[PDB]
């Protein structure tokens, strides 16, 4: 009895990217812009902060692997300097928090290597994945993986409502984020899963 939770664009699938290592700078379809910091632009470029979706295949110079999943991963990039805020992604979802359900979010977390336009790639801002219902944080992993250059990892995070929680029956939601403590400060995401079943 563990049932998936849909997410749309889950695994930033959206829209397809034909050449290697190439890459979107608006916000990927079925995701919103996380900017509680006001550091990513309405409009972007390749070097504003920014967000999108890439392509990560055979030819790759960010990854000892392929994508997680399909062909693509969402990624953040935040060009302000170590300390000013956060940013990332939101997805606000249809399904509602529910009692007596332990929840288990799972995303892939990449922490890309290499050079770009003789930029070192190395190093990493920090993440943290979120599970919300409403406007609060039910439960979150900042920061807990080792991330090398050129490696994801699969972080999880975990949540039981009991039946007096206060935020039941209001709308789930997951946030994806770049801590922007460290650089290079970007970083990527795959694989959404949110999945249910009974509380312990
Ligand atoms: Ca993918
Ligand atoms: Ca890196």
């Amino acid at each position: 009895s563990v049932v998936s939770i849909p997410i749309n664009n889950a695994g930033f699938e959206d829209p397809f990217i034909e050449v290697v290592d190439d890459y979107t700078v608006d916000t990927p379809p079925g995701w919103t812009t996380y900017n509680p910091n006001n550091l990513v632009p309405e409009k972007r470029t390749t070097w504003t902060s920014n967000n999108g979706v890439g392509y990560v295949g055979p030819g790759t110079q960010f990854y000892n692997q392929l994508a997680p999943e399909g062909r693509n991963i969402g990624y953040i990039y935040l060009a302000q300097k170590p300390g000013s805020g956060v940013a990332g992604f939101e997805q606000i979802l249809d399904a509602t928090l529910e009692p007596d359900t332990k929840y288990t979010l799972k995303v892939d977390v990449g922490n890309f290597g290499g050079e770009f336009q003789k930029i070192s790639l190395a190093g990493f801002p920090g993440y943290r994945v979120e599970l919300l219902a409403g406007d609060t944080v039910l439960a979150a992993d900042h920061n807990n993986l080792y991330i090398k250059d050129g490696e994801f990892k699969t972080s999880t995070v975990t949540f039981t409502a009991t039946p007096d929680n206060p935020y039941l029956d209001q709308k789930l939601g997951i946030r994806l984020i770049n801590l922007l403590q460290g650089t290079f400060s970007g970083l990527d995401f795959d694989n959404v899963r949110l999945t249910v079943e009974p509380a312990q």
